[PDB]
């Protein structure tokens, strides 16, 4: 079974302590944080160890590695697992420059290291269901993609700072979802944006309200829309629309009743956030990621994909700033 | 009692006949068409009388006229008819240039004539509690609109070559739909566009499958997304997200019903004819006519809304062509 | 041609009067009422004569008749109507006392009548769909058919003590709309019922909600639930499950939307008068009463549909008395 | 402190019981039984837990409570049994197929103080449980009309069918628990229809595969049920509720959520095959509730009562059935 070292024990870590906790080919065997009390929460909860980043590096007991540590951590921490030859799982994203991502993958290559990124949303059941979809023909060739996400609240502005700003932050998830759908490459992207939620948010240097088109070589669209704050909670939906009809998967609620009155039918406001909304994801992603270590299997999402996604994310900035259609190719 | 002229004894003309001799304030006079036998019918049908337009124009016993002759005739015949003293409703557009659209709307301001331009789903029962519910506070302040509509195929070469683009001919009827439900004018558009769909239009000068932002001063944005084909019927959705919350119009179908079996559960598709999903929409459009002419009110949709709608068109046409964000004067 | 009397001017008698003026095959050429104004007006509005209830039985210029007047005129006036010869559309019932009906339809069937009695369900579209489903062999055997009637108040005590209950009032509807997807006669009744709505309802004699199950001679069950009041409007569901699947026809709303909040996604309730909810089955229940007429066609539902139905609400109260399963003669 | 669990019986209701109980914080699966001991091995083997006897599960004192997943024939034995050796039972419906041994078995466990908590898992279920909470927190006024469809995903084979007590006392049973259970009041009539109309094979063997019945309370609110035993389309699994101000109602369950577009129409998956993957976060709820009886002494539902008053309510259904008349519930 495949031993694992968590880096990170905030909202993301703990969403990753659970799925691994869960796979039965999987140990969760330490946890690392700046703030010990949040490792200590999790060893509790699991009954790991704690440990610190430099003892994960050095344990020969750590097949592999989960990183959920802040985002300016991430390319090193990368590049030091990989160095000492951890398996390694990285959330979003492997960093916000992308010459930086570039020198990373190099070491990943360099070191024949096995690097997922986490675009946890091509693990959805309800997702790769679309994607399943496509693939056994039933819409023809893919047309025209739209994907709506809406997170229920803006992170605070510290939070902002430092995220890269709401293309880089939010909207990746996004890029990567439209490649995942798309089947080919985006090389056109135009943008727009605005600050319609939040004044502070502007203060920050950062949008909460982007609109996005891509378009790929053989002319097809995906359209993407984001906003930072629904007051109904975290909207997910995609919709392809292809030659033969489209598939759509609907937005999920962790209960489905429906109460009716004068006032109308009622069903409950959508999932808080990725937490819940996704755990299913979570738990395929962590299976998928075993698979590609005890087998020699084809790893995706990829270093590849999270830089081409980053790629997206910049080219929509310039688009938003030039005013125009940003090329790729 | 309100006396009208028809121009036009096509489908649509069909359809604004019933409207008209069904009201109780309205009468149908006289029937004006190129086509003798379609003219007749309609004569036959409701009583009235076969005319020329001059005939049509230059009668005393004629209060108002519907016009739903082609295109190409629509900007002459309602600046006749307006120095005829008659009061006007069009079938979109007025006309498919900018500059001739100005010159016969410089002609009803001074004649002082009462004008609808028909934007139909301006009258739909569904889109008209959508905007009711943004007036009633429900959604808060408007901040994105995202809209769909798919026909459930493409129109044929010939159709295509006098239509001016999908942009100016679908579109259209998407960019007023965006004025309607923002707040505010739209002052800039992007788009992409292919042809994805059948060649043959590709060929003809025209692209079958488009993608628009549009924003406003303010930084509302409305996404527009259209496709000349769907195998599932004629899609007509919008949605408008808010401060408050979101609100949505769901598609339309003739039956609801669903099956159930091995294979999953079945609706049935959308309306496959544009006329049978807005059969309200007409009737509700006329008698707002015959309504606004009594009691002399202003009239909306008017003429300039047929004029800011056709500009979007055009800034969208270029916007794909320069391959960048096009500012509305 | 048609020619039809319209016998009582009351709203369902204007509604009817509609759909016979309209249909090119038939023409309204008179209407009685004990009322002379409500009379006046219907004929006035479609330029035909007033006359008298005798007079229409004696006309030679009449071909059928549209019963609308009070319950307790029915037998008597399909008894004169066919003896006099013209044909007979009913609303129901014939009458509420099932050996009247009896007396009615030998008189029926010695005349060699034709009597369409006014079960307009039949005739909506969404239960026609079911109903054409089921001929169409896609749920295989019917097996288990559910209903659900609840009315969005409940009636006044000087409704009640004149309607023969709520079986016989209410029920009666689905009791045909039982025969009409069972495709075979039940021949047990089993039902309860109480008081939970109003107790003015119980101290006349009646009940407000009830339930119902019918058992055919092979076995097939259908499971009624009535209430005389949901705020959230008129619901009418028709559920039927067989062998290969099952098939179901959805709850109507005069506008389809749904606002979105932190309260959670709401559509608006349904429809809150009855006569909205079956705009177009009455238009085809006259339409197609008609075309039988036109043809030499079989009538249905006929005068033993309007016995059937009856048969079965007096065996629903016998057994909500006894405590028992009534078999149906 | 953990609770550490033995199971009884390594079958299909044993094996979602094996998850629930290793995927919860507060326990650990200790010890596995089965009759079959490659049965029991899987589970062993799966979730690294010991296969020990019954025998031994019973004087074991490293086992705190059992999860009896064993054929029906053995529950109410097994029940007292544990109840006797102070461990705390949670035991699959039934209690037994016949009442008076169930009073029986009652007796025994109250005589010792013992808990028990019976397997209608539906109450646990998130969709079923945001119903009842809608009714508690007066969001429907009165309750007044209870609907209730249940559909299997096809029958039973015959052999299960001869030893199931027939279809009322081994389908409807759950759904009598959720009538009670949504109702608020105790049903005191029973009337009901039953054929067979699926396969001639279950009439053969005594039984009846599709029914309908009525539930009726002294205050006059009534529950109609219909159950069929089979479905192409799944697990069927509604519960719907009419009262004074509203009406609130749960709608089926698929695993995957998603809908094509064509021609044909708009298609959305089936339902869930069975219990398995429906009820899994209500087997979790289940076992939490169960846990939290045994640590803070709460009083436990459903209980053996609940466990009793559904199948008094499936003898008044077969009554009822056969003698052509509503049957009171004494
Ligand atoms: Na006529
Ligand atoms: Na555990």
């Amino acid at each position: 079974t495949v031993r694992f070292g968590l880096l990170g024990a905030g909202r993301i870590g703990k969403v990753h302590a659970k799925a691994v906790s869960g796979n039965a080919d999987a140990r969760l065997v330490a946890v690392a944080d700046a703030f010990p009390a949040a490792a200590e929460a999790i060893a509790g909860a699991y009954g790991c160890e704690v440990r610190t980043i430099d003892a994960i590096e050095a344990a020969a007991d750590i097949d592999a590695v989960v990183i959920c540590t802040p985002t300016d951590t991430h390319a090193d921490l990368i590049e030091r697992f990989a160095r000492a030859g951890k398996a390694i799982f990285c959330e979003k994203p492997i960093d916000l420059d992308a010459e930086r991502v570039r020198a990373c993958l190099k070491v990943v290559s360099d070191t024949k290291a096995k690097l997922m990124v986490g675009f946890n949303r091509r693990f959805d059941p309800h997702f790769m269901a679309v994607r399943k979809a496509i693939d056994d023909g039933r819409i023809g060739e893919v047309e025209m993609v739209t994907i709506t996400s809406r997170d229920p609240s803006a992170p605070p502005v510290d939070y902002i700072k430092r995220s890269g700003g709401i293309f880089r932050d939010m909207t990746i998830h996004d890029f990567d979802m439209a490649r995942f759908l798309l089947g080919e490459e985006p090389v056109s992207v135009t943008a727009t944006a605005a600050v319609l939620i939040d004044k502070a948010i502007g203060d920050a240097g950062d949008y909460d309200s982007v609109s996005v088109i891509l378009q790929t070589a053989s002319g097809k669209q995906a359209i993407i829309s984001n906003s930072r704050r629904a007051t109904y909670g975290y909207d997910q939906r995609i919709e392809v629309h292809g030659s033969k009809g489209a598939v759509a998967a609907e937005n999920q609620r962790p209960v489905s009743i429906e109460i009716a009155t004068g006032d109308g039918y009622t069903r409950p406001p959508l999932h808080d956030f990725f937490m819940t909304r996704y755990t299913e994801a979570y738990a395929n992603e962590i299976e998928s990621f075993i698979a590609a270590i005890e087998k020699g299997a084809e790893i995706a999402p990829s270093g590849n994909d999270g830089l081409a996604a980053l790629a997206l994310a910049d080219a929509a900035v310039r688009s938003v700033a030039e005013k125009r259609q940003i090329s790729i190719a």
